[PDB]
């Protein structure tokens, strides 16, 4: 699914984001816009051999099982195909055990790159929230 941007505001407001650990919902909505242009079904693979997946493109290195990353650990206790799916349950429960890890949104490179110090507000400007 490739979400509008007030669609997926709404959608993460439901499952808690909003505040989550300190962080606005305009800096979840800025950081699935660079990550994935909002697209559920995103996949990258990395230079490591991992892969990153779905909307914020959490990888198979640390985060879920993907079969193919030999070493790596599963903390989030899923498949990475759980985290393409169109409901963003998965990959909002297991954002929230990313954020919670010590290093804050900075986990997510685009995140840092593109949304922090920005007024990412403007995010959410308009939606019906
Ligand atoms: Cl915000
Ligand atoms: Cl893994
Ligand atoms: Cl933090």
């Amino acid at each position: 699914k490739v979400f509008g941007r007030c669609e997926l505001a709404a959608a993460m407001k439901r499952h808690g984001l909003d505040n989550y650990r300190g962080y606005s919902l305009g800096n979840w909505v800025c950081a699935a816009k660079f990550e994935s242009n909002f697209n559920t079904q995103a996949t990258n693979r990395n230079t490591d051999g991992s892969t990153d997946y779905g909307i914020l493109q959490i990888n198979s290195r640390w985060w879920c099982n993907d079969g193919r990353t030999p070493g790596s650990r599963n903390l989030c206790n899923i498949p990475c195909s759980a985290l393409l799916s169109s409901d963003i349950t998965a990959s909002v429960n297991c954002a929230k055990k990313i954020v919670s890890d010590g290093n804050g949104m900075n986990a997510w490179v685009a995140w840092r790159n593109r949304c922090k110090g920005t007024d990412v507000q403007a995010w959410i400007r308009g939606c019906r929230l």
